């Protein structure tokens, strides 16, 4: 393998859809990874990586963050919940295909994890994951919010139990906490978890990571909800989360510096989600510079993996972005007016109270 961006796709991941066979009706559905692997073909992007399709995770692999019976239920085969429109699945939103859905979901947290440890050995750069379904709502024995395998969990806990990695960053940019994630490496201080969310005092998707909730035992302080508050006026978008990053991301992933840096990389906070799947505006440049930023850290050791978006275009104009910063290419700060803009005063008062709860624990967040 030589050292470039690696990318993981596979076909077997478009599998998991619901037999009633409505992608309306259904908006998690394969067209969001099969349009963003075009696209970055279209776009001259894929062939510049080493392109691997990535792996079944085994049985143990999921049991090293999820219970038995969850691995049992979600990971096998019977041999070895009803719905309005007649197909299966764990609740309403989150389908199960009796065929497919297993094998996409353990070729997500497989691809994901096999991706982690070629970046965590240098034998790739970094990387991207176009994977479905997503993981990060999946938590330790429930299955949620279109998530069955926490993929990037799964990743994380297999780089340290094979050493392969001391400490982790995960940062999660999907507009909904991603809970599972938070529970999994709550006490582990060797995992610093940072969500950026749409929060509105616990009544958007999933309703957890409030700025309060900062770990527990060990991991006191290694949790960093940044919670966003105050609804979708002003609007949400690039002058926000580039604050976010100077002020509290990359001044807490330097303080922690990690070995390798693992993203949820949901782009649900794109533009062209509507109240209420998402309603940010963050644009496919913030992204790919939030990326490079992020490139900064464990000697360029980072790893992506599609989590949340729905929007086409809009999903796909962020995924060709991150992909870019990924292969080097970078993105002047100067050249976009509107990132002049001061951040509103609802982000404001947002990092205000995440720096107010982590001044307890961290230097760069302890001011006069
Ligand atoms: C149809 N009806 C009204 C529209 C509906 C609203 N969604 C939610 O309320 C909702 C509820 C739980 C979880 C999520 C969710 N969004 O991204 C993620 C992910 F895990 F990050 F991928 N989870 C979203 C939509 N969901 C999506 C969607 C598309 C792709 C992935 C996830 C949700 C588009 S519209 C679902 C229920
Ligand atoms: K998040
Ligand atoms: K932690
Ligand atoms: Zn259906
Ligand atoms: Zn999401």
């Amino acid at each position: 393998l030589p050292f470039t961006t690696g990318l993981i796709y596979d076909s077997v991941m478009l599998k998991h859809q619901c037999s009633c066979g409505d992608n309306s009706r259904h908006p998690e559905h394969a067209g969001r990874i099969q349009s963003i692997w075009s696209r970055l073909q279209e776009r001259g992007l894929r062939s510049q990586c080493e392109c691997l399709r990535g792996r079944k995770a085994s049985l143990e692999e999921l049991q090293s963050v999820h219970s038995e019976r969850h691995v049992l239920l979600y990971g096998t085969n019977p041999l070895s919940v009803m719905l309005p429109c007649g197909g299966v699945g764990v609740d309403t939103d989150t389908i199960w295909n009796e065929l497919h859905s297993s094998n996409a979901a353990r070729w997500a947290a497989g691809s994901v994890t096999d991706l982690a440890f070629k970046v965590a050995s240098r034998e790739l750069k970094n990387g991207f994951a176009v994977v479905r379904p997503p993981g990060h709502h999946a938590d330790h024995s429930t299955a949620m919010g279109f998530c069955f395998f926490n993929s990037v969990a799964i990743a994380c806990r297999q780089l340290q139990q094979q050493s392969k990695a001391s400490k982790i960053l995960i940062v999660d940019w999907d507009v909904h906490h991603g809970n599972g994630t938070q529970q999994t490496f709550y006490q582990d201080p060797s995992v610093l978890y940072i969500s950026l969310h749409r929060h509105d005092d616990g009544n958007f998707f999933p309703g957890s990571g409030a700025v309060d909730e900062v770990g527990a035992g060990s991991g006191e302080g290694f949790n960093v909800n940044v919670a966003w508050a105050g609804g979708l006026d002003p609007p949400m978008g690039d002058p926000e989360y580039l604050a976010a990053f100077r002020i509290v991301v990359m001044p807490i992933a330097r303080e922690f510096s990690p070995d390798l840096v693992l993203v949820s990389a949901g782009f649900d906070a794109a533009e062209g989600h509507p109240a209420p799947l998402g309603g940010y505006h963050v644009s496919a440049k913030c992204f790919g510079y939030m990326t490079q930023q992020l490139m900064n850290l464990a000697g360029g050791a980072v790893v992506l993996a599609l989590e949340g978006g729905h929007d086409l275009t809009a999903i796909c104009d962020a995924s060709e972005a991150c992909v870019a910063a990924l292969l080097g290419n970078r993105v002047d700060p100067l050249s976009e007016e509107g990132w002049k803009q001061k951040p509103n005063l609802n982000a404001i008062r947002s990092l205000e109270a995440v720096i107010r709860v982590h001044s307890k624990y961290w230097g760069c967040m302890q001011r006069l």
